[PDB]
């Protein structure tokens, strides 16, 4: 675990304000260099004063909310700013700890709050917190916090997702300063503040970081806890566990211990128990004798008790077989890009249950916070990925890159190691794992996640030829991508069934382990129908899907333990001849309306769920 | 002005919390009667305990976020609930005034907060506030506010929008308890909490209600103010006015006065000044000797100085001619229904400027709060309507209804009488104004708005035959709806030009006043093209639009002072053979993508704006 | 042999059952135009659906009749024009006599085709009139004084007990559009409003029925859960309820069903009409819609019992 701690801001005796939503002053900086953004030090004086500002909502990518194409396709530094009114009690009580938090930035964020640079963060789709209390009480008066944040370009060889810039000196074509951003992943690299931006508070001695690990021992389960405090010297920690509402069912005492909750009541996925995702709540209460007396702090952490093992043929949750029949989603939708949205979150979770998908994959990057949604009665199992996307070029597998991927895997695991929904990790999606250097890098990143977190298996999804895949000897469960009929053998659904059964036989015969069909599908646009299936047509999709399902059924109850149709929905991708206004490969439209294939998938998922 | 006061919660020395966003427990109540919602008194014990609850986001209509058709088309009582954590200072300082506010409910809302029924409100698309401080400090301890709200059906003969229920006792057709909601307006009656839900605080003696009226007197303008306080006895009011940033440019002192700000700097609409919507800020500071000493309160109200007159031929803003070339919008979008959304607000305001529309009409009902958006540099003039929609049946014009419309017009005017953007009121849209009773009712409602607010003209838009329209002698400016080629003379764009010029001549020749083409357009779906224009086709729309513009150009610089193409975008309507998945009459799709007609409109709007 | 009971349509003595469609002579560019490419394509989709029947919607076609007889075996309902008989104006003797003439031309053109199992004198005319009940009286009569080899009928969209022409036909043709046209979007209402409509008509006319028209208008790329309007899904929900209903009367006394159109076709202009009628299960350009698939599972199913 990296030097710090992370728990999600959820008020109780010590609350949270939130500009996590709202309008914001904004500005893009360009014409040539990194530009004046820093050569004029815009940070030391209200953006408006610097030059022509604009409005920006949060959470929301700035890409689509405007009418200007150069902002849509910008690469460089981008600014924000907001003027908060600090409560009086905020700035005059010394027991309160006021922390600024961001749910996510881009490849680089610089926050200028506390009369200066207060925070910086590198890449990731993850959050970062600053300050302890210090709100520049030293010479101020009217508590008005001025926040400024600067953010960066699409990608680089050392970040994740990986990219590559490249200038093109007027070779008869391309203007003077023309440069381009080359990327190797299937999605548009949206930017801007797309998640939570909320100021919050705790006492000075706060429950910095808990952590629970669970299991099952006949007479019920038993939550094992770890806690971390920050400060004082003198304090006391006593934890208690309440069931469905608040029936106190257990109590421990220390900054380390156990909790054997009898009666039992595990966290089952939408799949099996009639009463699935069962959440018990852990109440961490700490009383510390600080400077100005013994202050207290509480947190309460939803604890879901469940076990996740694996064999050479079958995946097992709560010690019983579990077949994955879910989907791969994404954070995308008209206007807002990847910005967080409560209604689109709710619709999407009603559709998942509507379909009968009891699981999904954090498609190429960690998600908002809704991993708690997976926890709630919902019971939607999750395969958590980190941005190891376009790891195709051999250069992207250099040692700094490897050190970086080990950093990001500590953050991703920090943030989601508490969710009973997450049952597996993914360190990468379709890397050049056939390459020799990459197999090393993979064993590295992977063996590293096995440490830090020994509770659930690790893996990386691949489109690599068996026998040609170098990383595969190190994954605990096989994840395969194959688009037979698509990408190759254009229009040949008569081949799918054949080419499939083999890929599985070859994979298991070599690597003795559970395979998951982590990706399959055809690019379909609505309103296109052709009797003989043909191209980007609704029936074709029903045909490939139908045929793929045909191959999964032969080995499903053997060593194939999962199924993830490609996309839940259509999303935006970078502009290419093969991409028609994005990746039209989803069973639901971008506006969550179903396609003919959806109904079909819904039938299978429910049939299986009933077996 | 009705017994109360309303100002928008905007923190300063006395802040605001906000669950205005978030997830919420929810439940619809039905199977027959008003049902058990009250016969079991669900309000006196956590919804979960009552029965099977569900999640609901706010702001968002509950109509579309689910997969169940009976929730989509429900009529009756609907519940919500949330458990807030009250700050300690919240509940232990007696100087703080903690008010619960809702941005809007439906035809009926019942809020159960303060250990009981704390608030109720009838219809409208407007807000309501409760409590003063009383947070049940009397016998509580851990400040956890439990809020409950119940909401009602689609419509009735006395509400606004007007409706009619009707049972149909199994006449061979229709099941046992089958009843239907008959309505007479062109939109889907979405429900649920669709706007702000935010708890806030002030001291006990607070600036309850200000109000400014402005003008121009050669050497600059002069803001005239009114203030209202609530409580104490002893206090002092001194106001000051700062320009573009904070150059103090004026100061007054009292709870009534003037403010003659020299140098001048009026609020111009996107239309004319290169520096348009200029907002000065008014700082209301009040110090009152209460119980526990002289507490203070501040508000700061954006004041935009501008004058709006009218003649028998031309409309005049800032004393110069002003031609309306805007649009009619709506609150609607995939998933969220009519829920508030910051990114969709920003996109929509970029498109308005993109088009060149310097004005819009609050299409059949008051909008969220974004009337401040109209104020901001944007400078987007606004014609504010109240829900006088399906006033078609003669029954809907009964005396209680008339009293009601006078109530709602006090609220609508309370809430928006401060916006320098609003330049006109509309008390109704297409009423049966030919009917005799309705003309009386209209003169009533109208003469009533002229009182309360004598700053800007009043009107109601009509599709009534001149000579047949009874209310028309009472409007200050004529608003006409006509869909020549559409609705009649199906496909005859060769007639538009003819039928138009006449409607105008007949209207002005009788009624000597400025006409505004408040509505025109053709139902167009994207991807449909036909050389000879034809039906629901993009070219046809370019043709009718093109032809309508042809008729407006003849009288535009005479007595026709405005233009409002029908819809900015496509929206959802109740299901009918004439409505294809809603009102497809907009120049932009539901997802804000432009149609071929948009480009055309954009050209005209900009051409005119340049004249 | 083409017989007819009080409860069934007999073909060579073995009880029959129409499970086809209602078509039209409408194509892109060529409109009413005729050609073998579309002609053949159509018969291909026809055998495809399992449609073993089809009515010549509102007029006598071109040489498809040669085709139905031809190596196919698609039992047609030969239909004379006489469809817009809305106004009582259209009820004078002059025109009664005019209609009278065409039934000669039409039988004089199709007498021999084995395909044409039955004549249909008109479609959705103002049958609720006593004068119309007499106009239709004369022609139903005359038609059988021209061809006593097969039944006669006229497509009705009136309520039972107001149909003046109902007492003369030999098989009733009912045009219901529940959920559509009325009680907009109410799928849950269909199954019943339809039972009742087959309960009634029979309790009085005692003849065998044919659901000659049904469906919903649909724009191809449209999709929506909670079915909704001109949506592919809605059609799947409507069609389904109609099928769940007819199934109750099948084997009983209903002897056929005819999903409105085979494909979309142009119409005159109206805010109710998108770019002609859209109620078709194949696009104007002959491609399937989702339901085109749901109908054919019905057809082969039925044809297999
Ligand atoms: C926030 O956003 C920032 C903006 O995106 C971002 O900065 C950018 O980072 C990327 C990341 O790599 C940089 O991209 C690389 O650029 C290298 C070239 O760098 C040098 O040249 C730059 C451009 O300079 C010209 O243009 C400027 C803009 O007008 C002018 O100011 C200059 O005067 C100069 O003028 C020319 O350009 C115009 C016309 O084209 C016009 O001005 C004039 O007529 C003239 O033609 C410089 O800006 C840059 O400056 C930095 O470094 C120098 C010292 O090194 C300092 O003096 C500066 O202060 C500054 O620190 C450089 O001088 C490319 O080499 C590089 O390509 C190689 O690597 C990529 C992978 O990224 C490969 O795909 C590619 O094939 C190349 O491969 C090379 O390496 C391989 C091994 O991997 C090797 O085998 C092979 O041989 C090969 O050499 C890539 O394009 C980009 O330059 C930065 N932009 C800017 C504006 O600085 C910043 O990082 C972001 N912040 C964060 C934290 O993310
Ligand atoms: C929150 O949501 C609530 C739910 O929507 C909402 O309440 C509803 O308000 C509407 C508003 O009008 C009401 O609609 C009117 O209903 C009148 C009939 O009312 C009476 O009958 C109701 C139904 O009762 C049957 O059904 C119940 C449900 O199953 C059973 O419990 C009953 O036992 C009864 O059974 C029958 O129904 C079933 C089968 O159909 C089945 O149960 C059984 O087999 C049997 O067949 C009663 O609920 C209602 O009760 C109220 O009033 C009585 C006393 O009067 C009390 O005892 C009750 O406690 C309760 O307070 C009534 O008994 C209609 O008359 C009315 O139609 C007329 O008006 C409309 C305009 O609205 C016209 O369009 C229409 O043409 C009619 O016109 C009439 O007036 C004109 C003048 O304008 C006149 O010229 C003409 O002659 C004509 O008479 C309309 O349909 C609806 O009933 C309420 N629903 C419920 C469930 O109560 C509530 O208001 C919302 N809250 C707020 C604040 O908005």
């Amino acid at each position: 675990g990296l030097q710090g701690g992370m728990l999600y801001p959820q008020e109780s005796p010590s609350r949270e304000c939130k500009e996590l939503d709202g309008l914001w002053s904004f500005r893009a900086d360009f014409s040539d260099n990194r530009r004046r953004g820093f050569e004029e030090q815009w940070y030391r004086r209200p953006l408006w004063e610097s030059g022509p500002t604009v409005d920006m909502p949060v959470p929301s990518s700035f890409n689509d909310i405007s009418q200007d194409w150069r902002l849509r396709h910008f690469v460089g530094w981008v600014w924000y700013e907001r003027e908060v009114i600090l409560p009086e009690r905020w700035t005059q009580d010394l027991r309160t700890r006021v922390v600024l938090r961001i749910g996510s930035a881009h490849s680089y964020a610089i926050v200028w709050v506390n009369g200066v640079d207060t925070l910086e963060h590198e890449g990731g789709y993850l959050p970062f917190e600053a300050d302890i209390s210090n709100l520049v009480q030293v010479g101020p008066l009217p508590s008005r916090l001025r926040i400024t944040i600067a953010i960066n370009n699409t990608l680089t060889p050392t970040t994740l997702p990986p990219g590559t810039i490249q200038y093109l000196t007027d070779t008869s074509k391309y203007p003077k300063g023309y440069f381009v951003q080359n990327t190797y992943f299937d999605f548009f690299n949206y930017a801007g503040l797309q998640r939570s931006v909320l100021l919050y508070t705790t006492p000075t001695t706060y429950i910095d970081d808990i952590t629970v690990t669970t299991s099952v021992e006949q007479d019920s389960g038993l939550v094992n806890y770890q806690i971390s405090v920050k400060g004082s010297n003198l304090f006391k920690l006593e934890v208690r566990l309440l069931d469905a509402e608040n029936k106190v069912v257990a109590n421990g005492t220390g900054t380390q211990g156990q909790l054997k909750v009898p009666g039992v009541s595990l966290w089952w996925p939408y799949l099996m128990h009639e009463r699935p995702a069962y959440l018990y709540s852990l109440e961490v209460q700490l009383t510390a004798q600080t400077s100005l007396g013994p202050v207290s702090d509480f947190y309460t952490l939803p604890v879901g008790i469940r076990t996740v093992a694996v064999t050479k043929s079958q995946f097992l949750i709560n010690g019983k077989p579990f077949y994955f029949h879910g989907v791969n989603k994404h954070e995308d939708a008209d206007i807002r890009g990847k910005g967080f949205d409560w209604p689109l979150l709710v619709k999407d979770f009603n559709l998942l249950r509507w379909l009968g998908a009891n699981a999904f994959r954090t498609s190429h990057y960690p998600y908002a916070e809704e991993v708690m949604q997976m926890c709630d009665r919902y019971g939607i199992v999750v395969i958590d990925e980190c941005p190891g996307v376009g790891l195709a070029l051999p250069q992207f597998f250099n040692n700094v890159s490897l050190h970086h991927h080990m950093q990001v895997m500590e953050e991703v695991v920090r943030r989601d190691k508490n969710h009973p929904a997450v049952v597996m990790w993914s360190v990468a999606n379709e890397p050049a794992s056939h390459l020799e250097s990459a197999g090393y890098y993979l064993k590295m990143v992977i063996a590293h996640t096995k440490s830090l977190d020994p509770s659930r298996p690790v893996t990386f999804v691949s489109n690599s030829n068996y026998a040609a895949d170098k990383g595969a000897p190190y994954v605990d469960v096989i994840c395969l991508n194959s688009y037979y009929s698509w990408y190759h053998d254009y229009g040949h659904l008569e081949l799918i069934q054949l080419q499939l059964a083999t890929q599985f036989e070859n994979w298991y015969k070599k690597y003795q382990k559970p395979i998951i069909q982590s990706e399959y599908g055809a690019e379909t646009i609505a309103g296109f129908h052709q009797d003989p299936p043909l191209m980007f047509t609704e029936e074709y999709q029903k045909s490939l899907l139908e045929q793929y399902h045909l191959g999964l059924d032969q080995k499903r109850r053997k060593y194939v333990v999962g199924e993830l149709i490609w996309n839940f929905a259509d999303f935006m991708t970078e502009q290419s001849p093969t991409r028609v206004l994005g990746n039209k490969k989803g069973i639901f439209t971008r506006q969550r309306q179903p396609k003919s294939a959806a109904f079909l998938l819904r039938e299978r998922y429910w049939k299986i769920a009933n077996e």
